[PDB]
């Protein structure tokens, strides 16, 4: 399938090189996936998403997203328009506050939720989580990740927004979990994107296009907007059957545009998340 004119963003994950406009994937496009966006929540009535995002649970008031930064993160993980993974289906966990502020003892909560929950959905292709959020280092916090990790969920989790070694944040410093950097759209790292040994992959940050609240759509940048590219295309690749949730992150690294990215610091992976998809 080809989407013309797409956001520069998904054209970047299909090609093998920068300046396209047009995203190429496979039709399947995650059908039979699940992705958890773990975030203010999601504005599940855009019209972007097509019936397939529902709010799942929420530690506040209401599940709805006051903010728009999970509905943001959502639309790139999954929007007809701006997604990744077209036919994925999408379940909202609202952790943050319409201020985008959370308790890391409510995160921790959100994270174990959706270990158990998934056995309440149907996901044959497999289950993925992106956690476009973090604070100060925390061994409870990378833990809790570590778990959802291991009960057979893709964990993705942004890098942070420091211009900082990743290694002080969490759950960016987790092992285990796939921490993902941000770039921009002529394959330098992105002036924010945090770097350092515990990043995996890096994907696009800068200036992304995605749904927004009240149902609009907006450019921001951040390793929160990256996270999801990485999230969608592993819900994507498990869907073609080339990896699993245990695997998804490494085949990701493996796969990767390598060695095109500037701005990389010594002793960081220099690796550009890419679909390799052949139309
Ligand atoms: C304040 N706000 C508004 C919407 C969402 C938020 C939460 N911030 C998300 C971006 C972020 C801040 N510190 C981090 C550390 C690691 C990874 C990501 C981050």
């Amino acid at each position: 399938a080809a989407q013309t004119n797409a956001p520069w963003g998904l054209a970047r994950i299909s090609s093998t090189s920068p300046g396209t406009s047009t995203y190429y994937y496979d039709e399947s496009a995650g059908q039979g996936s699940c992705v958890y966006v773990i975030d203010t929540g999601i504005e599940a009535s855009h019209p972007e998403f097509e019936g397939r995002a529902q709010m799942v649970k929420t530690y506040y008031y209401s599940s709805r997203d006051g903010n728009g930064h999970g509905t943001h993160c959502a639309g790139t993980v999954g929007s007809r328009t701006y997604g990744v993974a077209k036919k994925t289906q999408l379940f909202g966990v609202k952790v943050l506050d319409d201020n985008g502020s959370g308790q890391y003892s409510t995160i921790i909560a959100g994270m174990d939720f959706v270990a158990s929950d998934k056995n309440n959905r149907n996901c044959p292709k497999g289950v993925v989580a992106s956690l476009s959020l973090g604070g100060g280092y925390s061994s409870s916090v990378n833990s809790a990740a570590a778990r959802l990790q291991s009960s057979g969920v893709m964990v993705a989790v942004a890098a942070g927004n420091n211009n900082a070694d990743a290694r002080n944040y969490s759950p960016a410093s987790e092992p285990s979990v796939c921490t993902v950097g941000a770039s921009d759209r002529y394959d330098r790292r992105s002036s924010f994107s945090n770097y350092g040994s515990v990043l995996d992959i890096f994907g696009p940050g800068t200036d992304i296009l995605s749904t927004w609240i009240g149902g609009s759509t907006r450019s921001i940048s951040g390793t929160s907007m990256a996270t999801p590219h990485v999230a969608g295309l592993a819900a994507y690749l498990m869907t073609l059957g080339k990896t699993t949730a245990a695997s998804a992150c490494r085949y990701i690294a493996d796969t990767a545009n390598k060695g095109d990215l500037s701005n990389i610091p010594f002793g960081t992976v220099n690796l550009l998340a890419y679909n390799n998809y052949q139309a």
